[PDB]
């Protein structure tokens, strides 16, 4: 630790030239942590020869770049030696090629004088055109080093929950002189899938048959009330290839799935399509970990107010499983649909025993999805077809180009000159052993940004995506996610060993140092961060505590360096107006006519306390990031290393924005500006003109100011009124020096016996909870 090294590091290494079943490879490390790996080479003991490149993204600090030679070999791995380029070598941002000594534990050269021949070029995240400047032009070429390319002539739909009931948004102006229109996903889908004549391609973490998509009996849709399963075996039955690639929720872990954080039905669904002509497969992650993805391809009409008779691809990605516990509105009612929308769908996790006929609260469920058109569609697809071949099961994906007349060649839905277009980029966690016709060659694999796991290819474009919409951020920052922890590299030696964390990805600690080069150049910056009240699941379990000590120790590293920045500026603020942390929570008074259930909760238990005192939190299981209300990230991937990694859960995301609709010289008002508002107006209950430009201090003071009092609403022993909003303060305090502290008087959630900041677990290594 001497130098940040913030940006970008370019690496290549070549080989060792003479060591005096071997699988010899080499790892990157800045100071103690990782940031990457070369494959293993084979049949060249003496002279390995990788050739590989890498471009790692840099957020720490360090006094030496060390490179450490391995040999994996089966029968006993083994330490080659250790060399050092130290970070003075690469600070001033000119290239660096050496070949440079392998030394043993004691610094002293390894028998033979062996050297490795490596190249370094590092380049400060101001050496990017973007950084601190937003998308900025119309013609900005997408995310380097990724498997996908940037697509133009698309168009993005955004889906906020998996329903919204008739006329709720509020009029929301956008520059192109209409207002912002909420969409309604499920709906969508719906129709997506009815009306499907080649192909249906489906991947979730769960899905469960027997859900209805369409349930609002304001909004009917004719056949809207058939199961997924029976529309989905109908269809089939027609001749559609329905795929679908489900996780192999038999492979659960354990003790994950007693804990409450595995509930689904993947299993289930397979045993209600086999039999059918729906193609259902249960696909193990190759488990510890999970398939995540949640993806819905069809072909669709293509659009033509005559008639074209031919067809495109449309495709779904974002954070909403087909399953159980998935449908809600904005109004995400705790007690008020259980004799409606949710009488046969209820869904509550966080109680031993819940059940309908014990009674509320369910577990409301807030998420965001997207529909995707134009070229893009037909990336989601390959990605499919990459699973497909190396797990699926016989050779029937629909061949696209002998359907060359009947399905067109990718292509824009829209101008470029159109002010509704979108350009996006689809992003990626997986790895070969799951996604077939990765490139074998390093050279187009670097190209590609593709980096060697200990034995896979892995796509990583997701951190990518999110570490790059950070750095060029230059207004604000708006997160919702399931998760909130990382970049454990930089966390307090506070009762661990930071280095056997290994949650490493990027996106805490570039949020971090994106705040705090805002305060060293005076320039209005805020992060707001929506995060869960809990992860899903019992709250005084072992996998949630330890979760949320992970949580704990990352909001730490974050305000220490919010503070310490503050202070250097000579500024004594409250570090909560430039990152501030919220959960969603709903409060319920018993009006006449609610469900009555038959039975109650056991007497002393979180169960029966949350029924009484008519509050539960919204679970927030959003996977997006909105940046200067100028561009999105939706997709699967929480902020977690599981999500993060490339090698661990896999993932899918969009990015996209309107090149139309920047905020360079002009503000940004279009769909994602609308969206954005729509997401408050839920939250908040209400929109005022401060929301319009998050950046002021007065608009995170009234944000933070609202959040106060509907926490005091929530928590409060009294209930007169339902709560007028369900953005709440994250349950927590900041000390003067950044450490996080309880609030007085809750140690534990509301009705339970949960810590709020958690517990570090003796049992569960992090390579489950991180
Ligand atoms: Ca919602």
């Amino acid at each position: 630790a001497q130098h940040l090294l913030h940006g970008t590091l370019h690496a290549t290494i070549y080989e060792v030239d003479a060591l005096h079943e071997t699988q010899l490879y080499a790892t990157i490390d800045l100071q103690k942590a990782r940031v990457g790996r070369t494959r293993k080479i084979k049949n060249e003991p003496k002279n390995p020869k990788w050739y590989e490149s890498f471009h790692i993204y840099c957020a720490h600090l360090a006094s030496d770049i060390i490179f450490t030679v391995k040999d994996d070999n089966p029968i006993g791995a083994t330490l080659i030696g250790r060399a050092y380029i130290p970070v003075d070598q690469v600070i001033n941002g000119e290239e660096v090629d050496q070949w440079v000594e392998i030394l043993d534990n004691d610094r002293n050269p390894i028998q033979g004088g062996s050297k490795i021949h490596v190249k370094l070029q590092y380049f400060h995240v101001e050496e990017d055109r973007n950084w601190n400047m937003g998308i900025k032009s119309a013609k900005f070429p997408g995310v380097p080093y990724t498997f996908f390319s940037q697509r133009q002539g698309c168009k993005v739909s955004l889906y906020q929950d998996a329903h919204i009931p008739d006329n709720f948004v509020p009029r929301i102006p956008l520059a192109g002189g209409k207002n912002y229109e909420p969409q309604r996903c499920w709906e969508d889908i719906f129709d997506a899938i009815s009306n499907a004549k080649h192909l249906i391609y489906i991947t979730g973490w769960s899905v469960y048959a027997e859900i209805a998509l369409v349930r609002d009996s304001r909004r009917p849709k004719p056949g809207g009330d058939v199961t997924i399963g029976e529309l989905l075996k109908k269809k089939a039955s027609e001749g559609v290839r329905v795929l679908l690639l489900v996780w192999d929720d038999r492979t659960s872990v354990d003790v994950l799935k007693k804990d409450g954080l595995m509930a689904t039905h993947d299993e289930e669904t397979e045993n209600f399509f086999r039999g059918s002509d729906v193609h259902c497969i249960l696909c193990p992650r190759n488990t510890m970990f999970t398939h995540h993805q949640k993806i819905v391809v069809v072909d669709s009409e293509m659009p033509s107010r005559g008639g074209s008779e031919m067809r495109r691809i449309v495709s779904f990605v974002g954070g909403i499983d087909l399953c159980d516990g998935r449908y809600d509105t904005p109004f995400h009612s705790l007690f008020r649909t259980l004799d409606t929308v949710h009488h046969d769908d209820f869904h509550q996790p966080n109680f031993t025993g819940a059940a309908i006929t014990k009674g509320g609260p369910r577990e409301p469920w807030h998420d965001i999805h997207s529909r995707l058109e134009g070229p893009i569609a037909w990336d989601v697809m390959y990605n499919f077809e990459q699973r497909w071949s190396k797990q699926g099961g016989k050779d029937i994906l629909v061949k696209l180009r002998d359907l060359s007349d009947i399905i067109i060649t990718p292509s824009p839905v829209m101008f470029q000159e159109d002010h509704d277009v979108w350009n996006v980029q689809l992003f990626r966690s997986i790895d070969g052993g799951a996604a077939a016709g990765f490139p074998e060659s390093p050279e187009a694999a670097a190209e590609a940004g593709l980096v060697s796991g200990k034995d896979n290819i892995i796509d990583r474009s997701i951190q990518d995506a999110y570490i790059h919409a950070i750095r060029r951020a230059k207004d604000f920052i708006y997160v919702e996610n399931q998760y909130f922890l990382g970049s454990s590299f930089a966390w307090a030696a506070d009762g661990i060993t930071p280095e056997d964390i290994n949650a490493l990805h990027l996106i805490p600690k570039e949020l971090s140092l994106k705040i705090v080069s805002k305060i060293e150049k005076g320039e209005k910056f805020r992060v707001y961060v929506v995060v869960p009240m809990w992860p899903e699941g019992l709250p005084e379990s072992g996998s949630v505590q330890a979760i949320l000590d992970w949580q704990r120790r990352t909001m730490e590293m974050m305000y220490k360096d919010v503070i310490q920045a503050l202070r250097a500026q000579g500024l004594e603020e409250d570090p909560r107006n430039y990152l501030t942390f919220f959960c969603l929570g709903n409060r319920e008074v018993k009006k006449d006519g609610e469900y009555e259930p038959a039975e109650k909760p056991d007497p002393d238990t979180d169960y029966m306390r949350a029924q009484e005192a008519r509050r539960f939190m919204i679970y927030v299981h959003t996977k997006m990031m909105i940046v200067d209300d100028e561009y999105i990230i939706i997709g699967s991937a929480n902020i977690n290393q599981r999500s993060m990694d490339g090698a661990r859960d896999s993932e899918i995301a969009m990015g996209g924005y309107q090149p139309h609709h920047l905020s360079h010289r002009q503000p940004a008002r279009g769909q994602i500006h609308g969206f954005r508002m729509s997401l408050w107006y839920e939250h908040l209950g209400m929109l005022d003109e401060t929301f319009l430009d998050p950046s002021s201090l007065e608009c995170i003071e009234k944000v933070n100011r609202i959040s106060d009092k509907y926490w005091d609403f929530y928590s409060s022993e009294s209930l007169e009124h339902d709560l007028p909003g369900h953005l709440l303060r994250y349950p927590i305090g900041v000390a003067s020096e950044g450490d996080i502290t309880e609030l007085p008087g809750f140690e534990f959630f509301p009705d339970t016996k949960a810590r709020i900041l958690g517990t570090k677990s003796d049992y569960l290594p992090p390579i489950l909870t991180t």
